[PDB]
């Protein structure tokens, strides 16, 4: 169900924030990215760990875009909203896809880390607050489910 998914989403997002900053490390530091809660092995942990294995591609694409409307938009708590909604509704002007799912959740990543790097602590909640919001009136979490749910992701290996 698209409510299912929805709420989800919070331990997926948390997971491939985590392990999309480690492998990152493991290749701008973000302290809040590692002391997320926290099921490496859990099913939504998995599931976060697989998206960002198989997004190491698909991040080539958009990551620079993604860095540099960033610096020209400067967003702060109050305008990130109108932001984030922007820039997500261009990833799926004409396709729904896994891809298209894991450049949402790298965006995501993205927009947190760089409202971190320039001052604003603890945002990471309303980040995901955001994805899953996008989610839900977007038709991605429908979308999701009707693919079986993010547990589907597991099968893209």
């Amino acid at each position: 169900s698209e409510e299912q998914v929805a709420q989800d989403t919070e331990e997926v997002f948390r997971s491939y924030v985590f392990y999309r900053h480690q492998q990152e490390q493991e290749a701008p530091a973000d302290p809040e990215m590692v002391t997320l809660p926290l099921q490496p092995s859990s099913t939504m942990g998995q599931v976060g760990r697989q998206l960002a294995i198989i997004g190491d591609d698909i991040n080539r694409r958009y990551d620079s875009e993604f860095q540099t409307m960033l610096q020209h938009l400067q967003p702060t708590a109050e305008n990130a909203y109108e932001y984030f909604t922007k820039i997500a509704t261009s990833l799926f002007e004409s396709g729904i896809n896994w891809g298209r799912v894991v450049a949402l959740l790298g965006f995501g990543y993205r927009l947190a880390l760089h409202v971190y790097q320039h001052g604003l602590t603890g945002f990471l909640g309303q980040v995901t607050r955001f994805v899953v919001d996008f989610m839900l009136h977007h038709c991605i979490a429908r979308w999701i489910a009707q693919r079986g749910g993010w547990v589907a992701a597991l099968n893209l290996g």
